[PDB]
């Protein structure tokens, strides 16, 4: 499956290099630039628990998911992961709970200690 590939071939983009966020590029984006902290970012995404029938696709080619990068508007894994993406890039992330919802989780949506899988398209990014 897609998680499997990321495990085996994903690059660990954490700082602590603890394999807490593994990334694969599925489609290469355009030019070289990627977003700075405080850039407003526009993405499509979908996600699932790795071992779970929770799935999320609210922003799956419907409306863009927008947030401001590294302001903590999202889980650490996204502040980390999306920061690395070019405009037009699509990527898979596999995410240990420590870079997501941790032992607390986010009941009932996310259980305690969840690993998450996301497929993210970076549509665009703008200076705050
Ligand atoms: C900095 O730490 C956090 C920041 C934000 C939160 C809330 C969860 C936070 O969720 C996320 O960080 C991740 C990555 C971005 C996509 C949404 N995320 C999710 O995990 C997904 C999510 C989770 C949701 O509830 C947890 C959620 O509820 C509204 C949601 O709505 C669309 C989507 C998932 C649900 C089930 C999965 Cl399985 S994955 C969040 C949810 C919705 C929007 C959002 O930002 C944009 C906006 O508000 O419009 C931020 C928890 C945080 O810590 C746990």
């Amino acid at each position: 499956g897609a998680p499997a590939t990321v495990t085996e071939q994903g690059e660990d983009i954490t700082s602590k290099k603890d394999r807490g966020v593994l990334k694969i590029v599925k489609r290469v984006g355009n030019g070289e630039e990627t977003p700075m902290i405080g850039d407003k970012v526009y993405v499509h995404y979908k996600g699932k628990l790795s071992n779970g029938k929770k799935f999320d696709s609210s922003h799956d080619r419907n409306e863009p998911f927008v947030f401001s990068l590294g302001k903590g508007q999202v889980i650490k894994a996204w502040d980390i992961g999306v920061a690395t993406m070019k405009k037009g890039e699509i990527a898979h992330l596999l995410i240990k709970p420590e870079y997501a919802y941790g032992s607390a989780g986010s009941l009932p949506k996310i259980p305690s200690n969840a690993t998450l899988f996301f497929e993210i398209e970076l549509l665009d990014f703008k200076g705050e």
